């Protein structure tokens, strides 16, 4: 009469509570071993992420913990919420897998990005990312790794960020949206995520990853090629070694934003589209700014004409979410186990 049951999903076996049924592979949108499921209890589809032996290595355990802990703690419309967490195992000993249940959206930004550019939709989404991002920031959380695959949205355009990005600190690492200061290993501040949002917004318009690269090298060139070489102030912030490589790169004036994001990528009928196209590029221009010292901030971005319309004080001025010590496998198992056991 066990309350759990195992269901083979893809090459994974999800052993979840009976309430969760019709488990199915989310697909490419799966940020981990995640699958779609129907929560009989809540009569709501949910995404069930499975973490097999999270405590195995260090980094992972730490991240999985931080994630789980934060996800529980945060409660914001644009940050994936934790519908429920559990493990089939009944003891720390037996403990192996952790299943995070969270609302299931209908698509992630990758998908959305491929949709015909709509200003209300793009505007709303962006507003929503800034929001989430703002909430994260207001908690000392600076994502630094915002990407279309880790942001999902419902049909009603509700946008939610899946993970709490990097923690104060490259295989299968979508670096296409990492801010320059990150890529180039410089320090960073909140506006480091504005870059990520710029890349996304631009991509929504261009429909092509703005800065594709087989690695960071190509990326940087694609960056500079389009946004032009950064100012010496930026260079100077570069580690001696890096700065050397970067500064010795081919000098690019960089394409203007009107050219980076032509009018043909935007609606042309209404003057509304004409203005919005202009605002879009404007915003983009303020986000897709190599030098974070010169890059627009979340509040300013939020107050930008393009996002302006959705601005809701209550949402934006929502109070921050209610550690960083290393551990050992055996120690992380407990921490995580307890957290799962609440
Ligand atoms: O085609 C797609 C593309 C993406 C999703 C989708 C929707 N919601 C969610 C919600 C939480 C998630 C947590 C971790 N990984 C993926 C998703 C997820 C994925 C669903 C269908
Ligand atoms: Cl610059």
């Amino acid at each position: 009469d066990n309350q759990f049951y195992s269901v083979e999903v893809g090459d994974s076996t999800f052993t979840v509570l009976k309430r969760y049924q019709n488990l199915k592979p989310i697909g490419s949108g799966a940020q981990g071993i995640v699958c779609a499921a129907y929560d009989a209890v809540l009569d709501r589809n949910v995404a069930i992420k499975k973490l097999s032996r999270p405590f195995q290595n260090q980094t992972h355990a730490k991240r999985a913990y931080r994630e789980l802990v934060l996800m529980k703690c945060v409660n914001h419309k644009n940050i994936i919420s934790l519908l429920n967490v559990f493990t089939p195992q009944k003891t720390l000993e037996e403990f192996q897998d952790v299943y995070l249940v969270m609302e299931l959206m209908d698509a992630n930004l990758c998908q959305v990005i491929q949709m015909e550019l709509d200003h209300e939709r793009m505007s709303y989404l962006l507003y929503q990312m800034l929001c989430g991002i703002k909430h994260l920031h207001s908690a000392g959380i600076i994502h630094r790794d915002l990407k279309p695959s880790n942001i999902v949205v419902k049909s009603d355009c509700t946008l939610k960020i899946l993970d709490f990005g990097l923690a104060r600190t490259p295989y299968v690492v979508t670096r296409y949206y990492r801010a320059p200061e990150v890529i180039l290993g410089m320090g960073y501040k909140e506006n480091v995520d504005i870059w990520s949002v710029g890349c996304i917004m631009g991509e929504m318009v261009r429909h092509k990853i703005l800065f594709p690269g087989r690695d960071y090298i190509d990326q940087w060139n694609k960056v500079i090629e389009q946004l032009g070489t950064p100012c010496p102030e930026f260079m100077k912030k570069l580690q001696p070694t890096v700065r050397n490589y970067v500064e010795n790169r081919p000098k690019y004036a960089g394409l203007t934003f009107p050219k980076l994001f032509p009018d043909s990528l935007f609606p042309a009928d209404s003057e509304h589209n004409k203005l919005k196209a202009s605002q879009a590029r404007d915003l983009l221009s303020k986000m897709l700014v190599i030098d974070p010292a010169k890059r627009i901030s979340v509040d300013d971005a939020l107050q930008h004409p393009y996002i302006n319309v959705w601005y809701d004080p209550a949402e934006v001025e929502a109070p921050p979410p209610q550690d960083e010590r290393e551990h050992t496998i055996e120690e992380w198992k407990e921490l995580i186990y307890k957290e799962v056991m609440n």
